[PDB]
């Protein structure tokens, strides 16, 4: 791998951020490290209320108006913001050439599941009652935003909602015991997630429900009739089974999945792009794949 991913794992290795004392420090902090990205000056973000959840569409210079990603951020169901995730946001968009909706939806503890998925079903709805078309948009997420996602298309087909061109899921996290053989094996190389902070932010999303809740955990639901999905997982990381797995139950049910493992990239490298030469390459590659899928 690039040289720059030993600065990235220097990084989150003093930072650990999912390891923060407080669910408020552990919102700061993600906010404070994302704030170190660069926002280019030809982004143009618009708050908006996604029919009762808040969102910001991220417009770039080359965004076709009539293209969308509704984009579910990462942090566990419980971190993450517009702040955090509008660079990875502009940075699909641009790759991608279309517009990103990215919502504000609900988080936990405050609100657990299936606060979350009420509120990114939602958000896909309003985008059809405001005119756009499921041929042109797609689903995207990272982290548990890539579950979501999966929860958030099987919940729109199960109400006979039309379902879009495509998704991506970037490190999804699919499995909330964290039983995935890679919980152990790649936990020395993993510098950001760990199975206690897992299973700390999966207690305050569940709140006591089943860890095997379809919606909450997709990797227990039906995935059938789901479309083209990208995945995107690298090799040092504690949650590459959970996309694994993801990719044996879609395919298992039909759906046509491109599973890429990215040797030696950590958690959402994607989202460390700026520096991090793996983490464009990735992304333009996210754009290929929405490309194609709306030809």
């Amino acid at each position: 791998a690039s040289e720059a991913l030993t600065m990235i794992v220097n990084l989150l290795r003093s930072q650990r951020p999912l390891q923060e004392p407080t669910v408020e420090q552990m919102r700061a902090g993600l906010e404070a490290m994302a704030q170190m990205s660069p926002l280019p000056a030809d982004v143009e973000l618009t708050t908006v209320d996604a029919g009762g959840v808040p969102g910001a569409w991220v417009r770039v210079p080359e965004s076709d108006p009539d293209r969308v990603v509704l984009y579910l951020h990462g942090g566990g169901y419980v971190i993450g913001s517009i702040r955090t995730h509008r660079d990875l946001a502009q940075r699909i968009a641009r790759a991608a050439r279309c517009r990103v909706l990215l919502i504000d939806y609900r988080l936990a503890p405050e609100h657990p599941h299936p606060a979350a998925v009420e509120d990114s079903t939602r958000a896909y709805r309003w985008l059809l009652e405001t005119g756009s078309d499921p041929k042109r948009m797609a689903i995207a997420g990272d982290s548990a935003g890539g579950g979501l996602t999966v929860a958030t298309l099987v919940a729109l087909r199960d109400a006979g909602v039309p379902l879009p061109a495509a998704a991506v899921c970037l490190s999804p996290w699919v499995d909330l015991e964290g039983i995935g053989e890679s919980m152990t094996t790649k936990a020395a190389v993993d510098p950001m997630v760990q199975r206690e902070p897992l299973l700390r932010m999966a207690s305050m999303y569940l709140a006591g429900q089943d860890p095997r809740t379809p919606l909450a955990a997709p990797l227990y639901a039906d995935l059938r009739g789901l479309p083209p999905l990208l995945i995107q997982v690298g090799t040092a990381e504690t949650l590459l089974d959970d996309s694994v797995r993801l990719a044996e139950r879609a395919r298992a049910a039909g759906v046509q999945v491109t599973l890429e493992p990215w040797e030696d990239m950590i958690h959402v490298w994607q989202a460390f792009a700026a520096m991090l030469p793996e983490g464009q390459q990735a992304i333009e590659r996210i754009g290929e794949f929405l490309r194609q899928h709306w030809q």
